[PDB]
C-alpha cells in the first residue's frame, strides 16, 4: 500500500455554512454516505473538518457516527484549518474537498476562499482544464501542481470541488427548502466527491 496520507480525503461539511444547509439532516446525510463508501472500498480513510472545536456539525456528526458504529480508524472528525492539516493540524492529508460554488471560481469566503488563497493561481489554472462548471451533487477532481504553495507547505496533491445543495435564498439554484430533493442532492455530492476520490487513490 502507498502512505497513510495518500489515501485520506479531508473535507469539510458542505452546504452546511453559506448554503444554509440544515445541520442535523447534514449529519444524518454524511455518516450514511460515508458509512456506504467504506463498506465498498478498503484502505482508504476519510476525515471530516470543521475550523472551531465548538463546531455542532462535528458534534452531530460524532454522535451519529458512534451509533453506526462507524469504523473509527477508517473515518473520524478533525479540528483544523483544512489547509493546514499538516503544519498546524499534525496530520498529513494529500486529498482535500472544497465547497466550491457552480462557477469554480476563487474567493465568495467560506473554504472555498481559503483553499484558493492556500493554494494560488495554479489551482485556478488546473481547474480551467478539467471543467468549466458544477452542477449540485457532483464533483471534480483537480491535481494540483507541486510549485503550489498548499502542495509545498502541506502535501496536498488533489483538490475535490464538490458543489452542494443551496438553501440560502440569496445564492443561485436555491431549493427553497425542499429538503428532499435538497438531500438527493447532498447524498448525490458526498458520493460524487468520495468516488472521485477512490478513482484518485485506485
Ligand atoms: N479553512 C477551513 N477549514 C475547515 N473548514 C472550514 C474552513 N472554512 C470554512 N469551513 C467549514 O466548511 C464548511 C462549509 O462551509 P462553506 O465554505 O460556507 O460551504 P457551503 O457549501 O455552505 O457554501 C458554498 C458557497 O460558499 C463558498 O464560498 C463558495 O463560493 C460557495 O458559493 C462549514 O462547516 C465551515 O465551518
Amino acid at each position: 500500500l502507498s502512505d497513510i496520507s495518500s489515501r485520506t480525503l479531508a473535507f469539510p461539511s458542505i452546504s452546511t455554512a453559506d448554503f444554509q444547509f440544515d445541520l442535523d439532516r447534514a449529519s444524518d446525510i454524511i455518516v450514511d454516505a460515508v458509512a456506504d463508501i467504506l463498506q465498498k472500498y478498503d484502505n482508504i480513510r476519510l476525515v471530516l473538518v470543521d475550523l472551531s472545536h465548538k463546531s455542532r456539525i462535528l458534534s452531530l456528526v460524532k454522535e451519529k457516527a458512534a451509533k453506526k458504529n462507524i469504523n473509527s480508524s477508517r473515518f473520524f472528525t478533525f479540528v483544523g484549518d483544512i489547509t493546514q492539516l499538516q503544519s498546524k493540524g499534525g496530520l498529513r492529508c494529500n486529498v482535500i474537498a472544497n465547497a466550491a460554488n457552480w462557477r469554480l471560481k476563487p474567493g465568495g469566503g467560506g473554504v472555498n476562499a481559503a483553499i484558493y488563497n492556500a493554494a494560488g493561481e495554479d489551482l485556478q489554472r488546473a481547474t480551467k482544464e478539467c471543467a468549466d462548471t458544477l452542477r449540485p451533487g457532483s464533483s471534480v477532481a483537480v491535481p494540483l501542481p507541486s510549485t503550489s504553495p498548499l502542495h509545498q507547505r502541506e502535501g496536498v496533491t488533489h483538490i475535490i470541488h464538490v458543489l452542494g445543495p443551496n438553501m440560502n435564498p440569496m445564492r443561485p439554484d436555491c431549493l427553497k427548502n425542499d429538503y428532499t430533493k435538497g438531500s438527493k442532492i447532498l447524498h448525490e455530492a458526498y458520493t460524487s466527491l468520495f468516488e472521485n476520490f477512490v478513482a484518485i487513490v485506485q
